[PDB]
Formats: structure tokens, sequence, C-alpha cells
């Protein structure tokens, strides 16, 4: 396999956010049953970037982080794997300023 | 060549270069119930547009703050502020590696 990685702006990322939200959501609403959630994605500030992975992340009520399986549930629809990479924020910034 | 690049580490000092630039003059200035904030944070078409400029601020109390006043010196017997320049920073979009395939 060759996989690209590839650029998208914030309006683009938030797309696929409000996408696995949606995909869930039906789902998601549907596991009030249990008491359990269902967030399709987790949000990790390592090395000084935002990591935001894609994937199963279950949560059990303060809402407490069980882990990555399901805990007799009624199986989700299927999540990707895959980790997307905040790049770094960068200013347009006019010189004087910096030359003060 | 006026408008370059920066990214958070250099535009967090910048910021930082400016509140040291108030302080001792908001120390100062602290009794007349007046703040002078060097910068204004305004969010435009979405865009994190920071200003540079005088900026001053009041302090009341209404049922339990801080409202806007104007760009220019409140009192015409307070101490003269630290020269702040005028400029426009410009924060660009937030952008983001995603694996391929989940674009579908």
């Amino acid at each position: 396999m060759i996989v690209m990685r590839v650029k998208v702006n914030e309006k683009q990322f938030d797309m696929i956010i409000d996408k696995l939200k949606l995909m869930v959501y039906e789902y998601n609403t549907k596991i009030k049953e249990y008491g359990v959630y269902l967030k399709p994605y987790h949000i990790v500030y390592k090395n000084s970037k935002r990591y935001i992975y894609i994937g199963k992340y279950w949560y059990k009520l303060k809402w407490i982080y069980l882990g990555k399986t399901k805990p007799n549930m009624p199986n989700p629809p299927q999540i990707p794997e895959s980790t997307i990479i905040k790049e770094d924020n960068e200013y347009i910034v006019d010189e004087k300023i910096l030359y003060d």
C-alpha cells in the first residue's frame, strides 16, 4: 500500500469530525440503554502538537474513558483508524513589529 | 518586504513583549480605574485578527466588567502611555495532515 497524507484547512477538518459524530449519532442515542458513549475521535497534545486520533473511544459516566473496545452491546458502525496532526499555527505579521 | 509569516512561539513572544511594554504603565495608572491593553482580538470571517494598538478599558461593577473606553487617553492628567505601534497581525487558517482515505 501507498497511503498519502495531505493538508486540509480548519473548515475541511471540521467536516471530517462532523461526519464522524453524524454516523455515530443514531447509534449513540441508541446506547442510552447502557449509559455509555462512543466518541469517534480522541485528541492528544503530545510533542507540542495537537494529535487528533480517529477511532472508537468509549466513555462511561465526568465521562470516564473506559478504553477502546466494547465493555452485549449492539455493535456500532465501523470507524477507521487514522491519525490527524495539527500543523503549528502561523501568523502573518508586518515586519516593523518584529523590528519594533 | 513588510509582511512575513511567524509561528506561535514567535507570535507568543510578540504578544509577551507588548504586555511587558504596558506592565509598568498599568501599575502607575492602576489608581485611575483604567487599564491599557496593547492589542485587540477580533474574529472576522472566522480568522483570529490581532490588532496592535492602544485600547483603553475602565473598571466598573454592574451586578457583578472591563468596559471598553476608546483608543485614546481617557483623562488628560494621567501619565502618558508607552508608544504602542499600530499594526495588524492575521492568524492563518489552521491546517491538518490527514490520512488520504479518511477523505472518504
